[PDB]
């Protein structure tokens, strides 16, 4: 048929989307700025279409209820033909590849540590040997399934803590998880991925930091439902880009050009 | 050869695959060893299928002749279908992904400067701004390629010096590479993926070391001509060892630090 805009599904996480000063008075595709603000510009105009940005509606990146099987975030948009793309920190894995389709990785990521800094963490080990810093995770994210799904020891005993935790060590936002870093004295320390570690070092206060080794090694893919005609064309952009030095570019523009704490 | 043999394109590159000690009086896939002859045996028994291990014809990994358009290596072999998958330290890269299927990768690497120890060279900068220090690379490979499409300015500067100069500063194989740098006093830097370059810092005579962050950032992926039906399960099962850990115990097992080199 006759070209259609494309409907990108994305979700508000710093410093991939975010709100532009002055969004209360903008429209359309401008309200926002960020990494994948930038990129998804890149990959429209290498494979030549228009394109409407779409937050979604739950803010959440993607996980299949157990009962229901029903998928939701992101995930659930393309799943269930709400979006048409995913431009966002999507992690590749196993389940998933299983119901979308992903391009290759334009941004490699590991589970990590975020901790107030001075806190005498320096590894997942340390923090599953003892009890007065609590610990957890993202909600309806890949993270969370690692620890659920692991069957390597100090990873298991991790998750049989952070499932009974009382109050829970969950939480909603990457934004919630770091306040929660920054509030508890040192009593928290924030299992995330080391992109968004790495983003919040570079921003004020500066009182946190990245400790230890990643726990893992994967990538964000930009995703499609399974069979898009889509999937081709943005894949091949992804590495064009990727060859050309634009995705390193970017990611030095957004993470440590503007960076708050110092050069 | 036998009906429902899978034959598996590779290529002898440490420590990858290499031949066993006595293999004079092996014979099949048991002459060899080796991280991604420990990898083919993993992926076929997830997907299900008997396989038969074949170097490559030429010892190369694959480039097409700027004037007949024709592949060589392992790329050409997949191409003209003399292997239905190869299974080596392959890298993903555009004008490749535009000819043949590749999963997910299976190991991440970048572009890395070897050095002998003690050479004044820190960076690719460095090299470009010099003349004292010749350096090159692999010959069909995809080091070559990159720098020979290469628009930023530093590596096209790099390019320029080293399609022209004489003697070649190209070398037919990783191993001929290693040796030049040992034997040229240090005025040869080597051009190599950090894979084999880690590998090589730990061994014995101990005298070469990586220098400077990587050049670019990419990965091996396991590739099957284009349209295969085997794809779409290889690429599956390399998540799965991905996120079982799998990937991460073999790079331990076959980049193992015995102590060759100090402590
Ligand atoms: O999730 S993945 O596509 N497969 C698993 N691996 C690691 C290398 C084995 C990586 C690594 C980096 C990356 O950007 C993406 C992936
Ligand atoms: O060659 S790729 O599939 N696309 C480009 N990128 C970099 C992250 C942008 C990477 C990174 C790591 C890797 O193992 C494979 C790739
Ligand atoms: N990028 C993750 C979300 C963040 C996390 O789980 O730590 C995902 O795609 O689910
Ligand atoms: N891994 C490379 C070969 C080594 C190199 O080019 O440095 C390739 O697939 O072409
Ligand atoms: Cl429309
Ligand atoms: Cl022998
Ligand atoms: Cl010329």
């Amino acid at each position: 048929g006759a070209n259609k805009t494309v409907v990108v599904t994305t979700i508000l996480e710093s410093p991939y989307v975010m709100m532009k000063k002055n969004h209360e008075m903008l429209e359309g595709n401008e309200r926002y700025e960020g990494y994948c603000v930038d990129l998804a510009a890149e990959i429209a105009k290498h494979c030549g279409f228009k394109y409407k940005l779409t937050i979604v509606g739950d803010g959440k990146y993607g996980a299949r209820d157990a009962d229901t099987k029903i998928w939701n975030g992101m995930v659930g948009e393309l799943v269930y033909g709400k979006a048409d793309i995913a431009i966002a920190p999507l992690t590749i894995t196993y389940v998933r590849e299983e119901v979308i389709d992903f391009s290759k990785p334009f941004m490699s990521l590991g589970i990590s540590i975020m901790i107030k800094k001075g806190t005498p963490i320096e590894s997942a080990e340390d923090l599953s040997k003892q009890t007065e810093i609590a610990y957890g995770t993202l909600d309806s994210g890949s993270t969370k399934e690692f620890f659920r799904r692991s069957k390597i020891a100090v990873f298991d005993k991790m998750w049989t803590y952070m499932r009974s935790a009382e109050p829970s060590v969950f939480v909603r936002t990457t934004a919630e998880g770091v306040a929660r870093v920054r509030k508890s004295k040192g009593k928290y320390a924030y299992l995330l991925e080391s992109t968004m570690n790495e983003y919040i070092e570079q921003r004020k206060p500066c009182d946190t930091m990245k400790v230890g080794g990643n726990l893992d090694s994967k990538g964000y893919g930009i995703a499609t439902p399974k069979g898009s005609s889509l999937g081709n064309a943005v894949n091949l952009a992804v590495l064009k880009l990727s060859e050309q030095g634009l995705l390193d570019k970017l990611k030095n523009k957004w993470w440590y050009d503007k960076g708050e704490c110092g050069s």
